[PDB]
Order: C-alpha cells, then structure tokens, then sequence
C-alpha cells in the first residue's frame, strides 16, 4: 500500500495510477475596476494582471473601451459619451455585455483565474449587473476603486497616457486634453462611489484613495484579495530606476560549469570596477545595492564602495545533483534529465534541486521589497535575472527560461506610461557566454 | 583585490578583515495600541509581537496596566479609573510615562526594534504626547486603533480573559463583569477615535473595524507597517484547531541518516494507518492537508484517504553537503562542521544547505496561510515543525533547534485567551527517536 511514484519532470511523488481497462477523467474572480477617467483604474489593471500572471493565477484584463474601439470605427468627441446620447448608450452597454461574455469564457471555459473587468463601472445599477453576473456564474466578485480630486494628478494622467490613446490619433494635445475633460464631466453626474457603510457593507472592497496615500479595506474574503491589498500598499508612482545585472564573470563560468560559489574571474573583477564607473556616472541621490549569498555577487558589490544587503532568495537556481557540472557532463551522466530540461524548461526540476517554477515562488518577497524601493540595483544570477526580467518585461512561463540576460551587461528599467522601458547597458569587458537556446 | 572570506557558521561571504594595529569598532518603532478596555488591543499587541519575533524583528510589549498593578498594590474597583480621581489619575500618567522610559531603553539601548505601547491612549492628549517622545527621540509611530460597538463581543471579551485577570481575583465573574462594564464607561467621556480624515491625516495608522471586518489604512510608511497592515488582514479570531506531526518512520530514520527523500518503513506506515483513525474521531467538518514535497510525507496523508497539498517550504531542511550522512559519518567526515553546528545550532548553516534562520523564511508564508485557514493537519518534517511550534507556542531562535517533536505523535493546537493550548496525542505505534539535546 501507499505505492507513490515520482514525476520525471517536476519530480512530484503521485500515487502509481494503474488505470483500469477503461481509463476515466477554487471558485474563479472577477476583479471590478471603479472610478471615474483618469483615475488611474487600467493602470492597475494592468500591473495587478501582470504580478498576478508571474507569480502563476492566469489573468486576463477585460478593457470596455476596447470593444467600443473595436464596434464604433472613429472615435469623434465626448459626445458619444453624454448621459442623453441614447444610441451610444446602448453601444456602450452591448460592449459591457460583450466583455461580460468574454469573461464568462475566459474563466469557465479557458483556465482562467481571475477576469480583470477595466471599465468605469460608476453607477450602482452597473455593479448590481456585474454581482448579477458573478452570482449566477459562481464567481467571486473583488472591487478596486480608485479616488482622487486632484486636478494635477488628472492633468498629469491625460497628458501621460491619454492624449497618446488611439481615441486622439488626429488630434493635437490640447483639443484631447479639452474633449477629455468633457469626457469625464459626462460621467460626475451618475457617479456613485462605493460606500462601504450602508449600501455596499457586504462586498469585498479596495478603495485606493489619493494615489495610495489611504485604503479602506472591506470584508476580504480569500488568499488572492488579501495578496492584491498586500501588493497595492507595496507599488507606489513615484518615479525611479530598477538597475539588474549578473555578478562579473566568475571561474564557473570560464570552464562552462553549472552553479557553484566560484569567485570573480579577472575579467569578472575587471567588469565589477568597470559597474562602479557606471552606477558613479548615474549620480543618484540614494541608491540601494542587493546580492544574492553567492561569492561572485558580492565581489562585484565589494567594487561598488557603497552599503549592500546580501539576499539568500536572490541566489542562483539549485541545481542539485548537476550542482558545479558542466552542461557536456550532465548530457553524458544524466541523459534522460538533459532532454527532460530541453523540453520543459520552465516547470523541469533538478533531482533535489529547483525549476523556475520554484524560483518565481523565492523571489516573490524581492519583488514585493523592488515594488516598495526606488533606485535599486540588483547583482544576481542568469536564471534570477530571467525571472525578475520576466516580471518587469511581462513575459510567459514559456518564455521566461530564454531570456538573453548577458553577463557584464546592466538592463536599466524605467517605469513609465503602463510598462517599463528597458535600456540595455554593457560595459565593454569580455567574457564567456552562458546563453543556450531551445532545441 | 576583493578579498573574502566565508564566515564559519552562518557561511556568509564578508571582506577579509585585515583590522589595523588598534582594531576600531533603521529607526525602530512604536505601535500605539487605540481603543476603549475589552476591544482586544493586548490580544493584539500579544500576537503581532509573536509573530515579528518570530521572524528575527526584536518586539516587546509594554503594557501600562501591568505598570500600574505594580505601583497600586490591590486593585480594588472601577473609582480607581474614574476621571475625577485626581490621585490615580496622576499615579496611571506616571505609569505610562515610566513604561515610555523603558520603551527608549529597549529601542535605544537594548537592540529593540518594536516597542509595542499596549494602552487605551484614547485621548488625542495622550497621543500627542506619544508622538513628541518618538519625534524627540527618533522613533517612528505606528498607531493600531481596535473600534467595536457589538455588546456580545465586549461581553465575551470580559467573560474570556477580563474576569480572570490578577486585579478579579477576589471576585466572582458578576462583580467582575459589573466593575469592568462601569470602567468601560469612565473611558467613553474622554475617548477620541483615529480621524485619519482630518485630524490624524499625517499619522501611519490602521483602524480594525468590527473585529477585522472592515480596516482604514493610512499613510503605510514601511516594510514593517506594510507586514503588520497584511499579517492583520490574514489573522482571524474564529474557533479552530491546528494538528502538527511529522511524516511516520522513515527508512532513513531507521539507519539514522538525515535528509534524504526516503519511504514510509512498516511503522510509518502503520503510523499513517492510526493518523487516519485519529483524523475521523477528530469528527471535523471540513478539514485541510498540507504535506512538503517529500516522499514521506505524501505516503501519510496517502493513508487519510482526504484531499492534500505539497508545499515545497515545508520540505525538511536542507543539509546540503551532510544530506544522507549518519551523524556519526558528520562528526567523522566533518568535525569543525559537527561542532560549530553544536554550538550555534539556530544561525548555523550546513555548507551548501540551509540553517533554521533559513528555515523562519521559507516557513513565513506556510505561518500566513496557517492564520487564514481554519482546520489544518500539517504533516511535516522535525526542523520545520520545530519552526512552526516555536510560533505558535511563542519559544526564541536559541530554544526552537531544541523542541521536543517525537515521531508517531500529533501536536494539537487550540487558539484560546492570548494563547495556544497544546496537546500531545501519541498514536501508539513505536519509533525511533531523533531528538538530539545540547551539549
Ligand atoms: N487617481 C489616480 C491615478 C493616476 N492618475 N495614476 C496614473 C499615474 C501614472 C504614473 C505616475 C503617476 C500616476 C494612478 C496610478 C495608480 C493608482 O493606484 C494606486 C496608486 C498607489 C498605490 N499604493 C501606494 O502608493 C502605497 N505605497 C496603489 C494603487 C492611481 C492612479
Ligand atoms: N473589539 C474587539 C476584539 C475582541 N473582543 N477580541 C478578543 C477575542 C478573542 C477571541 C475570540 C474573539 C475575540 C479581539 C481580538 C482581535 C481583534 O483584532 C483583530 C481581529 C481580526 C482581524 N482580522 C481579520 O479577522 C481579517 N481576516 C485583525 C485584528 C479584535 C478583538
Ligand atoms: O537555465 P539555464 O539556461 O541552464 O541557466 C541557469 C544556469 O546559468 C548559470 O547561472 C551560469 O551558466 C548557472 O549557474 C545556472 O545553472
Ligand atoms: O536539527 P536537527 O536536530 O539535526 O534535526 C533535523 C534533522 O532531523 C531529521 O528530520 C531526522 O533526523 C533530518 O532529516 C534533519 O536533518
């Protein structure tokens, strides 16, 4: 009894499944943006579906706007947004219902998690629809309200982001600004915010008040609620800059071996004094230096002259038994485990080592520290720095495993209108290459 | 250039510390408790201290009734507390002022990093006052207000932890509950709420509304705060029960190695066979399986015949280099290691593996989703249900490598009055013992 056998890619213990002669075969949420434009609501849509994603609850953002683009052609003026232009009105509600629709499926049909709702979703008529909706489909329904008065903070939005939408193709920055502005007046009229005192007392509620300055938190019902309330207090709009890197060329690295705690290579020393010239150069007010644990990490820090804080979750993916082998040794020794790798990179793990799977999972807390801080410069590893990369850039499960990560290359991240522009800096010292492509 | 060296117990890479001919050798916090008598700001302050402890924060409480039970010999009546009691009133003010003294000398002197200010500190006054000692002496505040207008749960409250307290003791529970409902009262007069609204817009506080049903949150200025703001919003105070044991008998432990991934012997298995009969006369309505990843924790829960979930962070830690050694083959192979280990058995870490320190991190979010959760049986490993024990029942970093954790033996955890009540079940099936005392 208890005949357990272990799965040869993740390396899970599962009971042996002897199928007989005729083989046989948590409740999704739907998040609710609120808030009147220029509220910053796709903004967290956004960001939220893309921290909700890496850290692996498949989200999808669900914008209205889009599917009004997609059945009204060209956009004209904020008049297809008055409260009296019955046509559009309709046209409105149908693509509401339409992007309903697409949730449906979204989280019924396709495996998805959480559905992202990106729409004004005002009026409480509106809200007792969607609630309607997740009722009868047996979804849960989480709101995220956004509120701010400040007339600079709404300028500020609609020259950012807003007078750059498709919307205002042909249109100069100040007929957008005007018409957009008219476009949220359509709006304050009908506009009822949540109230979690009378009316809306038994929902699951975040009302983001002045930019993050406040929160009022009611009934959180789960794991992921209380995760994206965690995760809305941690982010912040202030501006910064996210600097990654590998540690400089180490001796692992010239003899093409896996894992280790080899030091700096005089190439890798040579990149250290070269990073310090670099970061001096940047003449930032206050910088924040993080390591991983590992020698070579902390010996291009040590170049820095600056204060750093060393991170065990920020050291190299464990390779196991393939710790300090070559990547010839490992097809040679460990053939079935080589192609099991090549062929599912991201969930394969290494016989009493990890897979990006895990390391997603031990570098949630950097992200959530990263989020908090503003100049941060980040010295790690190249399947680290993938998965971090995969965070900021957006990227897949799939594609995470083959990020080009270079060593002695500095990918400076700026966060700027819903992304993150990436420069990519290297410092012109030599090394080895580590980079493998899928076969 | 760039020369390290690898600390001996901790492993931690540091510059070479070549001292010269005469060698040379953040701000911390007070959490403001807020609220009327029976809102359970000392089942707070009590709690959040256990678990900021836990994870390697220094906290302590200081609780201005036990200063006052001190200084007042015999507690007598609720006219102690009345506000026209000039003498008593001058007596609680030197209590909060002394307790204040010994909050600098823990944060400033004695390596403290929270001081948790366990008082009503109802009055905007009394608030004022507590600022300028943090502003003068560079703490920050963090003010945590407990607001609930249900009579149930203040009668509960009285009737759980109030009528028991050392100033009751020659009272009956009627005398008790009538003295505390008119202390109560002397309070209401005087009490100002938190208004982050206007007047306590700048102060970093949260306001826990009908018992964790609702929180106000402003101004979170840290990672800490941040911690706090999460680690509440997770906790909840409905009835439950925590079981802890380890995996049965193992091959591994029948040849006295560590680590490893080994099998259920026959034991463990007759082990799993008893945890099953146990779990059905528990007679629980719904109840939650966590296993680690290794084999003999999956084969145990295999024998519940319930639905379970593998945690990689419950994995047993790792003892990277000494995996699947015998101790004596440690001792032999690796003597310094053996005895660095023994003396510093907390912050030790194996090479290439993990310490118990290690362990706290990893184990942080299995502790938050065990505060989320209701019924929970935890099959794990003896470090980390010696991690776990060590926070549920409030033992230090030099205790918790310690921990009595036998084999074939569940560890029931009842949340009652401030603490946890812990039984011992032992389900007759014999063993071999791994528990190793100091030396
Ligand atoms: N109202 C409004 C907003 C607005 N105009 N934006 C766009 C924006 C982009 C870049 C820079 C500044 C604003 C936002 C972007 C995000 C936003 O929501 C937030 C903002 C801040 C937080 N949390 C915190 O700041 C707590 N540390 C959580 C959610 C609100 C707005
Ligand atoms: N007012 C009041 C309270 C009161 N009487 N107690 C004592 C108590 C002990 C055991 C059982 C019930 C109440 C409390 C115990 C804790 C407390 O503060 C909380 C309560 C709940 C949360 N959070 C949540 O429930 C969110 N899931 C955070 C803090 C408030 C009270
Ligand atoms: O997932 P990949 O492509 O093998 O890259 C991760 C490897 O890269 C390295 O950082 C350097 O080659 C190794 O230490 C690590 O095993
Ligand atoms: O910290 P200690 O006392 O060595 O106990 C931890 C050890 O206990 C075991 O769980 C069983 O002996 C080992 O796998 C592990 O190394």
């Amino acid at each position: 009894p208890l005949e357990l056998t272990q799965s040869r890619v993740q390396k899970i213990w599962v009971p042996v499944d002897h199928r007989p002669s005729l083989p046989r075969s948590n409740s999704p949420t739907v998040i609710v943006m609120v808030g009147l434009p220029a509220r910053g609501k796709t903004y967290i849509s956004k960001k939220l579906t893309r921290y909700l994603n890496w850290i692996g609850v498949p989200t999808k953002v669900f914008n209205v706007g889009e599917y009004r683009r997609e059945a009204v052609k060209q956009y004209s003026s904020y008049n297809f947004f008055r409260p009296d232009n019955e046509e559009a009105m309709k046209v409105r509600k149908q693509c509401a219902l339409a992007a309903l629709r697409d949730v449906k499926s979204y989280l019924a049909k396709e495996g998805g998690q959480i559905a992202v709702f990106d729409a004004t979703n005002t009026t409480r008529e509106r809200r007792h629809m969607i609630l309607h909706f997740a009722k009868e489909n047996d979804f849960k329904a989480f709101f995220i309200e956004s509120v701010c008065d400040d007339p600079t903070v709404v300028a500020s939005n609609i020259m950012e982001v807003k007078i750059s939408s498709p919307d205002y193709k042909d249109c100069n920055s100040a007929e957008a600004m005007d018409d957009f502005m008219k476009r949220i007046s359509c709006y304050e009229a009908s506009y009822q915010p949540l109230d979690p005192d009378k009316c809306d007392r038994d929902l699951s509620l975040i009302k983001v008040i002045d930019v993050g300055r406040r929160f009022l938190v009611n009934r959180v019902q789960d794991h992921i609620q209380s995760r994206i309330v965690y995760y809305l207090m941690n982010i912040h709009v202030q501006p910064r800059t996210i600097y990654l890197c590998r540690h400089g060329e180490n001796e692992h690295n010239l003899q093409g071996r896996i894992g280790g705690d080899s030091g700096l290579s005089s190439r890798g020393k040579k990149f250290a004094s070269a990073l310090s010239k670099f970061v001096e150069e940047q003449n930032l007010k206050d910088l924040r230096v993080w390591t991983s644990q590992l020698k070579s990490t902390i010996q291009t820090a040590e170049a820095l002259r600056l204060p750093y804080e060393q991170w065990k979750a920020l050291n190299e993916i464990d390779a196991g038994v393939c710790e300090e082998l070559t990547y010839e040794e490992i097809r040679d020794t460990y053939p079935e485990e080589y192609a099991l790798r090549e062929q599912d990179k991201y969930y394969y793990r290494y016989p009493t080592g990890e897979s990006y799977q895990d390391l997603v999972q031990r570098l949630e807390p950097v992200i959530m520290e990263l989020e908090r801080q503003e100049n941060v410069l980040v010295i790690c590893h190249q399947a680290v720095l993938r998965c971090l990369l995969a965070y900021f850039l957006d990227k897949s499960a799939e594609e995470m495993p083959y990020l080009k990560c270079p060593l002695h290359t500095v990918l400076k991240l700026t966060p700027v209108a819903y992304g993150c522009r990436v420069e990519s800096i290297y410092l012109n010292v030599e090394s080895v290459c580590t980079h493998r492509e899928r076969s």
